[PDB]
């Protein structure tokens, strides 16, 4: 294992980022994955990882995050690289092109990149008929614990941003184990501003309804994904329409539009969103200050930064139930998820912790 994430980390995945333009990489990725073509994940699964939360079994508690998988094409891959779960999308109603590029930038001396693809996205049609062509394979993979997550963003130039979402709903809400309403991007004008109260409840409450309408075996729960760069009142407001709805869970967090004192890279001044190294501690505050207005009530899926087990764990206890990453993998490549699964079950029994559930909120209790 250590032999693989070694040559991956100090060689091949430099060499590779060198040769390559990001979004090309992305591209790339993307394909590699799609076609199995990974190093072996010789990392075993325990008892200890696996996590009971949002009507099923987790495996394990790490997943890729939304935006490397925009589109549904490399499900079966990304298990094979060992996630608990899977998380695809943003999906938009119609196809979109998204921003020109460049809109990928690597910052790798913060360890850290900027996007603003803009919701790329091939759009619902095309995403259904995809998870359709292996729906009965991924029931089976969600009963041995694998779930699939499909998240939810709007077109551009949509007038009606809950009819997107509840569109949404309707075309994949049936393919998924939980959706997710992304209402965090940083990179569509006005998508942030639907975190806001009496907007807020009113796009949820169309889109719980929705959810409702499905049959039982086609009902996934529902999630939203926040922003990292919320004021306290919208923190505040965004848990009080949570709890009052009955949203099933949190996604904490989305890219930052900050941009940290320190950063070195040259491209530190893009426009976009902000993810990986510097993200890190941001989000998992927000983490811990959403699950104590929640009251430990609401599970949230912790993302942001995440390349280790200390990462892993250190949201856990903050709050989180299961854990993300994307970033983390440009830099490591995919033996970067054995790692943080090791790092993790290593920690957890160095602090006493019989498993991630006892782990989950720790900190609050200290
Ligand atoms: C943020 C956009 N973005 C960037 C640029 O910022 N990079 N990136 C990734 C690239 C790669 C690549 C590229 C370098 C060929 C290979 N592999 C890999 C290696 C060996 C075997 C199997 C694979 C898939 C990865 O895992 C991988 C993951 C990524 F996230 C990505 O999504
Ligand atoms: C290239 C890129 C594209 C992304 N696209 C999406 C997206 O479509 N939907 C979304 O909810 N989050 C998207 N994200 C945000 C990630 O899901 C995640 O919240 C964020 O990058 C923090 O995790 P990380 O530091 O492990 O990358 C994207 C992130 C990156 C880097
Ligand atoms: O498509 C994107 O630009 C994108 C969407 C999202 O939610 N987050 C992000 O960082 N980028
Ligand atoms: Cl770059």
């Amino acid at each position: 294992a250590t032999g693989d994430e070694r040559f991956y980390a100090e060689h091949l995945m430099p060499t590779l980022q060198g040769l390559l333009d990001p979004e090309s990489a992305h591209r790339l990725a993307v394909r590699f994955t799609s076609l199995g073509l990974l190093p072996r994940a010789r990392f075993q699964d325990s008892d200890m990882l696996e996590v009971r939360v949002l009507g099923h079994k987790f495996r394990n508690p790490v997943g890729i995050a939304a935006g490397f998988d925009k589109h549904g094409e490399a499900v079966d891959g990304l298990y094979k690289m060992g996630f608990g779960f899977v998380e695809i999308g943003s999906v938009t109603p119609k196809p979109q092109e998204g921003n020109p590029r460049p809109r990928v930038f690597r910052l790798p001396e913060d360890q850290a990149v900027i996007n603003r693809y803009g919701f790329n996205s091939h759009g619902l049609s095309v995403v259904e008929h995809r998870l359709r062509a292996r729906q009965q394979k991924q029931a089976k993979l969600t009963e041995d614990g694998l779930p699939l997550g499909v998240n939810l963003g709007k077109n551009k130039t949509s007038v009606d941003a809950a009819e997107d979402y509840a569109e949404g709903v309707r075309v994949l809400g049936p393919l998924a184990d939980y959706l997710v309403v992304n209402v965090s991007s940083p990179n569509t004008a006005g998508l942030r501003s639907l975190q806001g109260k009496a907007e807020l409840r009113r796009l949820l409450t169309k889109v719980l309804q929705e959810r409702d309408g499905l049959r039982r075996v086609h009902r996934p729960a529902v999630l939203v994904k926040i922003a990292p760069d919320l004021t306290s009142q919208d923190k505040e407001d965004i848990a009080s329409v949570v709890k009052e709805l009955g949203i099933d869970g949190l996604i904490v967090t989305n890219t930052t539009v900050s941009r940290p004192a320190g950063l070195q890279g040259a491209l530190r001044s893009e426009t976009g969103g902000l993810s990986g190294k510097p993200l890190r501690d941001l989000s998992t505050q927000t983490i811990r200050e959403m699950y104590a207005l929640t009251q430990g009530r609401v599970p949230i899926i912790g993302v942001g930064g995440v390349s280790s087990g200390q990462d892993a764990l250190e949201k856990i206890r903050a709050g989180a139930s299961l854990v993300q990453l994307y970033t983390a993998l440009t830099f490591w490549g995919p033996p970067v998820v054995g790692k943080v699964k090791r790092e993790l079950e290593a920690l957890l029994k160095e602090q006493g912790f019989g498993g991630v559930t006892d782990a989950i909120g720790a900190d609050h209790r200290r």
